[PDB]
């Protein structure tokens, strides 16, 4: 008979899953399973994204058993545990969604050769991106595209991607009963307290393809906002409801289709004539998604500087006191740490915000190496994707496609240009509460007796600004140009 597994490592969802809908057809028993490293803190994660992981495989959970089902989290690592459930199951077909990291593309290769020997069909459908990027290459001429104006005009030509896939039967074939490696005392979504976590998550976005379908739907609930959408008019201090649709990380960790948004987007734009274009639409960015993610696939050590062909070699400054007062948001500058204190509290900022942090790390004011900022990003985001943590650090530290290094952003009049007052400040910085917005920005420049008043002495409760900026930014703007020179 049919016996099927269905891989969950990304696409963690059940709308618009080719490689689930295979496994269910003509199967008499399919087994859902999610493959954890009990030993993977003992290897630079943080308790956000683990547990916003944890929140979407309860939703998994939850869905497999309101159809019949039942999800199944095997401990080990894949070329240990696959041969034991190839023979113990009676598995004859193994789908799994298509990934394109190097670490994927070897531990992939790996799995393909013991369903070879297990006799094993392996399924290895395209969802977790757009197109296929491997398609992509081959239309362009053998080489990938590297900006975003000739990538744009790629996929136009190619045409409208692949529509969502149907959803799967609302009874699905059961794991066969009495399995050993099915018990459910080994096979139980574990909490973040039992994988070996002290602190709770502090995020406010909970993980799960229930709670991402419904953001979606809100973000769709103004049609003129999703049509009229221009990424770089958006406002980076709204935290109360963030100005974007903060859906990175339902689409890093497959909670949601982006082949689905794509097409609800065309719904909105077809009755709305005079929509945004790329790339400052909201199609333009899952087109910055879809284009990274060509780039880096076909690009060694994208994720590096040394042995990268696309970055250019930069003599990165080693000043572990700038790097160790960034990551642990005590520069001196309120608008600088607020954004730090977002990340390790929420694990997500705006994409402007995130611009200014990244800019007064390199290129900007300490000169720090972006590869340092990006381990750091690695760590909190709760939206960590590979191929755009990097060509975004590379894209903000004049690494690669971008190349105007005299645009610096400044960490005071920045944040001062949408929140005078300084109320995303006041929330994340609680010890600035009662600062006049007339030197929130600037706490040193507020006599002793404003600091003595708003309970904020600068020295004792708020650190003063490690650098100045006009010295700072002339120094390395300089350095940068004798750089281009080479
Ligand atoms: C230094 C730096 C690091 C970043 N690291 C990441 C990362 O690890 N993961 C991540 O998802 N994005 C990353 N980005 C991109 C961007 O900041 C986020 O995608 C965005 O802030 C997420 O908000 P949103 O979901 O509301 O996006 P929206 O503006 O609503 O866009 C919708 C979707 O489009 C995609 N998208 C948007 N902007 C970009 C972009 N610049 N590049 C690629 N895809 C984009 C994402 O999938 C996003 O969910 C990074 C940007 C910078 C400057
Ligand atoms: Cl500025």
């Amino acid at each position: 008979v049919k016996n099927s597994i269905i891989w969950f490592r990304k696409g963690l969802r059940l709308h618009d899953n080719p490689a689930l809908l295979e496994a269910c057809k003509d199967a008499k028993h399919v087994y859902p399973v999610f493959v954890l490293d009990p030993h993977f803190l003992q290897q630079k994660v943080s308790v956000n994204r683990y547990n916003f992981l944890l929140e979407s495989l309860e939703d998994l959970q939850r869905s497999f058993q309101a159809r019949g089902s039942r999800l199944l989290v095997l401990r080990g690592k894949p070329e240990e545990v696959f041969p034991r459930v190839f023979r113990e199951w009676g598995v004859t077909q193994l789908c799994f969604e298509h990934d394109t990291e190097p670490y994927a593309k070897v531990r992939d290769a790996a799995v393909r050769r013991l369903a070879a020997e297990a006799g094993v069909e392996v399924v290895t459908p395209i969802s977790h991106t757009l197109y296929d990027t491997d398609m992509l290459v081959a239309r362009n001429g053998g080489a990938a595209p590297l900006t975003m104006q000739s990538f744009t005009k790629l996929v136009d030509r190619v045409g409208d991607p692949p529509a969502p896939a149907p959803d799967p039967p609302a009874a699905m074939p059961p794991p066969a009963e009495d399995m050993p490696s099915a018990a459910p005392a080994a096979t139980g979504v574990p909490t973040w307290q039992e994988v070996g976590f002290k602190e709770p998550p502090l995020t406010v976005f909970k993980g799960g393809e229930t709670e991402a379908l419904a953001r979606l739907e809100a973000a769709f609930q103004d049609p003129k906002w999703v049509a009229g959408f221009q990424k770089p008019d958006t406002d980076p201090s709204a935290w109360e409801k963030p100005a974007t649709t903060v859906l990175s990380p339902y689409l890093k960790f497959g909670c949601l289709s982006a082949r689905l948004f794509h097409a609800r987007l065309l719904e909105v734009y077809r009755r709305h004539p005079a929509h945004s274009q790329p790339p400052v639409s909201l199609r333009g960015q899952l087109l910055w998604r879809e284009f990274f993610y060509t780039v880096g696939s076909t690009t060694p050590n994208f994720h590096r500087m040394a042995g990268n062909p696309v970055c250019k070699q930069i003599d990165w400054d080693d000043n572990p006191e700038f790097l160790a007062a960034w990551r642990e948001a005590r520069t001196g500058f309120p608008w600088i740490d607020a954004i730090m204190t977002q990340l390790v509290t929420w694990g997500w900022m705006h994409h402007l915000a995130r611009h200014s942090v990244a800019c007064f790390l390199t290129r900007g004011d300490l000169y720090v190496s972006w590869e340092r900022g990006m381990e750091v990003f690695e760590e909190h985001l709760i939206d960590q994707d590979h191929y755009l943590n990097a060509a975004n650090w590379m894209w903000l530290s004049a690494s690669a496609f971008f190349s105007q290094y005299f645009r610096v952003y400044s960490p005071v009049v920045f944040g001062k240009k949408y929140d005078p007052e300084g109320r995303f400040i006041r929330k994340f910085l609680p010890v600035l509460k009662d600062m006049p917005a007339k030197y929130i920005y600037e706490p040193w420049t507020a006599p002793l007796e404003v600091q003595r008043k708003a309970g904020c002495v600068v020295g004792r409760d708020y650190p003063a600004p490690i650098v100045d900026h006009a010295v700072a930014s002339k120094a390395c703007i300089a350095r940068m140009a004798a750089a281009y020179r080479r």
